[PDB]
């Protein structure tokens, strides 16, 4: 699967993800590419704020779903 993770800035990152991986494995991918401490991210799915714990599938995130990425303070 691969889905895709707005910026801020506008720049879109590809994020190669398994089905059942949770959020906190999505914040620790973009810890990886960006660095930014998955503390300091939310992440947005059709405007639901996604929760760490959760799964991609529980939200129903699919292959090519956008999240969009924005920081806590």
């Amino acid at each position: 699967l691969q889905i895709f993770v707005k910026t801020l800035t506008g720049k879109t990152i590809t994020l190669e993800v398994e089905p059942s991986d949770t959020i906190e494995n999505v914040k620790a991918k973009i810890q990886d590419k960006e660095g930014i401490p998955p503390d300091q991210q939310r992440l947005i799915f059709a405007g639901k704020q996604l929760e760490d714990g959760r799964t991609l599938s529980d939200y129903n995130i699919q292959k090519e779903s956008t999240l969009h990425l924005v920081l806590r303070l």
